[PDB]
């Protein structure tokens, strides 16, 4: 996160970390079971670590929980971006307390101009890097799709959305892939990709998590 706060411990509490021995995408708990992310964060062998604030510092409300199986969305295309959305499960449930906690789906899509909360641990520089220890957050707005359009032709479809700033300074960016972009406590949005980060004109692009809520019910109904 370029240009954000950081967040608080535990302040974020469905935010969770995918470990492959080392931090590499966010992710938001959705139930005790499962995980929301980037499909682009899909490998073997992760990790999900809940309760995290310093993801190098143990500090007393982690729980880390070994995935038993992910499912990258059926349309997925790597080359676009599209349907960048993928699930993981569990090995075991999750222990639920206000530290370490599910967000919920939304029921409506929300619209430009709609106040949100993006987290994560990614880089927090917009020229050359800086990885923070402990979790970061930024307020944003959602763009217009027209200016959304406009930022990136050729490249919305209509499984994502901007948000941001079209000035430039504050952005989502690298290794924030896969996390949260959460409006009036719903999951609306996944850090899914941009043009650098935090540049002029070239704001977050987001997966549109709203049309992914049918899929996501009957896959966790049957996994
Ligand atoms: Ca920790």
């Amino acid at each position: 996160i370029v240009g954000g706060y950081t967040c608080g411990a535990n302040t974020v509490p469905y935010q969770v970390s995918l470990n492959s021995g080392y931090h590499f995408c966010g992710g938001s708990l959705i139930n005790s079971q499962w995980v929301v992310s980037a499909a682009h964060c899909y490998k073997s062998g992760i990790q999900v670590r809940l309760g995290e604030d310093n993801i190098n510092v143990v500090e007393g409300n982690e729980q880390f929980i070994s995935a038993s199986k992910s499912i990258v969305h059926p349309s997925y295309n790597s080359n676009t971006l599209n349907n960048d959305i993928m699930l993981i499960k569990l090995k075991s449930a999750a222990s639920l307390n206000s530290r370490v906690a599910s967000i919920s789906l939304p029921t409506s899509c929300a619209s430009a101009g709609t106040q949100c909360l993006i987290s994560g641990w990614g880089n927090t520089k917009s020229s050359g890097t800086s990885y923070p220890d402990v979790l970061k957050c930024l307020k944003a707005p959602i763009l217009s799709d027209s200016s959304c359009k406009s930022a990136y032709p050729g490249q919305i479809t209509s499984n994502m959305f901007c948000a941001g700033y079209l000035e430039g300074g504050k952005d989502s960016c690298q290794g924030d892939s896969g996390g949260p972009v959460v409006c009036s406590g719903k999951l609306q949005g996944i850090v899914s990709w941009g043009s650098g980060c935090a540049q002029k004109n070239k704001p977050g692009v987001y997966t549109k998590v709203c049309n992914y809520v049918s899929w996501i019910k009957q896959t966790i109904a049957s996994n």
